[PDB]
DNA sequence: CGCCGTGTCCCTCTCCCTATAGGTTAGACTTTAAGTCAATAC
């Protein structure tokens, strides 16, 4: 499923490259250690190839994904729970889990409020966060250069 | 059965974010004490 030169998507931390498939063993079990590498953080992560669903490594969006998260980003009638607090932890829960669909509602929902409302600091942070990996995801979905990935998702905002 | 000396030991002294309500100050308007000039008389 997961085969080396192969740009493979790993949540949080996006697409990444395999380099190659490692016969690391332990216990005298030669289980199939897979290094995979991503840009940003600099690190590099061992996987088994049995358990590599388990860790839920995604694949890239595609055509498909990329209208999705559009018509998300789109949807309107989103409201929110009145107290803030219930609202922010379960954005946070909703980012947490990391799902493209997800990350886009809680972008779009955020935009929605900062355009009149504003937020604080840490709100400001917990979205450029949730924007970075996304317009990480997007840049390397439609391969499209993360500087043109921000200036077609701040497109699309305003629709 | 009922109280008293000796010994040992412990201790002390010295050399997050939101919403409401209320108080504070800074900033400008009109008034006043203040600085000024011109003519004059002895």
């Amino acid at each position: 499923i997961f085969k080396v030169g192969d740009t493979v998507v790993y949540p949080h931390h996006g697409a990444a490259l395999v380099e190659a498939i490692e016969t690391r063993t332990i216990k005298g079990e030669q289980k199939e250690y897979l290094v995979l590498k991503v840009a940003q953080g600099d690190l590099t992560v061992r996987v088994p190839a049995e358990n590599a669903e388990y860790v839920g490594v995604r694949d890239v969006v595609g055509q498909e994904g990329l209208d999705k998260v559009f018509q998300v980003l789109r949807a309107p009638h989103t409201e929110e729970p009145t107290n803030w607090s219930r609202r922010y932890k379960a954005n946070l829960e909703k980012l947490a889990s990391g799902d493209v669909n997800k990350v886009a509602e809680v972008v779009r929902d955020l935009w929605r409020r900062d355009q009149e409302r504003g937020l604080s600091a840490g709100e400001k942070r917990m979205l450029a966060k949730a924007r970075q990996i996304l317009v990480g995801e997007l840049a390397l979905a439609e391969s499209t250069d993360d500087a043109k990935a921000e200036t077609i998702l701040d497109e699309v905002l305003a629709a």
